[PDB]
DNA sequence: GGCAGAGGTCAAAGGTCA
DNA sequence: CTGACCTTTGACCTCTGC
């Protein structure tokens, strides 16, 4: 019955743009997709996503966000 | 309009679990950011308004969690 | 109906830099 | 260090199309 995040690991409110997401995963995806933001990373993009410290690489969890199979195409736009 | 618990500002909104103003905010994430622990000149009771609010960075803090902002709510 | 999976709001966190 | 002021986040909403 509990369902957790791909990219961070909190609980997921469910399958988001193609990946099982907390809230804060999605709402990243969206703005990063509507704003056409691509990040940079200052640590060898080795940045390690967890809930707690998930803000730490927006790149590194963008990064994750594809990687676990949310697709750009899915966000409106 | 309503008044920041520590210095008495008008405050901003509700900051780490109290209404605060901008500048107790500040002093609040910074403190806990840079794991600060802050000495007293004038005995551990220094009042703390707008008009002298950096005269003890000690009593303020004191102040700031007395008033029941929360360090965890401050991240890392 | 019923509900997943899109959308959006705004307080409360964050960061800026004179 | 400070705080006025600006940006991001994510809990909690609504909509609507299978
Ligand atoms: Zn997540
Ligand atoms: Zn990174
Ligand atoms: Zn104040
Ligand atoms: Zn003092």
């Amino acid at each position: 019955v509990v369902e957790y995040c791909v990219v961070c690991g909190d609980k997921a409110s469910g399958r988001h743009y193609g990946a099982v997401s907390c809230e804060g995963c999605k709402g990243f995806f969206k703005r990063s997709v509507r704003k056409n933001l691509t990040y940079s990373c200052r640590s060898n993009q080795d940045c390690i996503i967890n809930k707690h410290h998930r803000n730490r690489c927006q790149f590194c969890r963008l990064k994750k966000c594809l990687e676990m199979g949310m697709k750009m195409e899915s966000v409106q736009s």
